[PDB]
């Protein structure tokens, strides 16, 4: 039987959604969600909508949700496979946290890329030394890969 906690979190996600984010169980399985996050206003991502897949593993909430961008995105803290570099998704996760907590952090990360992070990918240098060019590329990629 499906854990009560998952039913309760899902209901809250669909009944009172966070601004800019949509989360809906993919088909009848409540462990698989399709999530969209609007590109933050005043960011290179402002003209698009980004799609992410989120999975609740069998040991959730003791294990963190698994999340990945489906949409290709040019950002220093999101790799080429759409994996997100945040501690809350790794070592700092705990049952005290909720799915909503993670989506809020991801949305904030889009608005505040951190190229100085020691784990940033190779676009980090471009973002730091040629920011106008880096932001322009991020806007072009939004046009090319994100939903309008």
């Amino acid at each position: 039987s499906l854990p009560k906690r998952i039913i309760k979190e899902t209901e809250k996600l669909v009944s009172d959604p966070v601004p800019g984010i949509t989360a809906e169980p993919h088909d009848d399985n409540l462990r698989y969600f399709q999530v969209t996050i609007e590109g933050p206003e005043q960011s290179p991502y402002e003209d698009g909508i980004f799609e992410l897949e989120l999975y609740l593993p069998d040991d959730y909430p003791m294990e963190a949700p698994k999340v990945r961008f489906l949409t290709k995105i040019y950002h220093p803290n999101i790799d080429r496979l759409g994996r997100i570099c945040l501690d809350v998704l790794k070592t700092n996760w705990s049952p005290a946290l909720q799915i909503r907590t993670v989506l809020l952090s991801i949305q904030a990360l889009l608005a505040s890329p951190n190229p100085n992070d020691p784990l940033a990918n190779d676009v980090a240098e471009d973002w730091i030394k040629n920011e106008q060019g880096a932001k322009a590329k991020a806007r072009e990629w939004t046009k090319l890969y994100a939903k309008k």
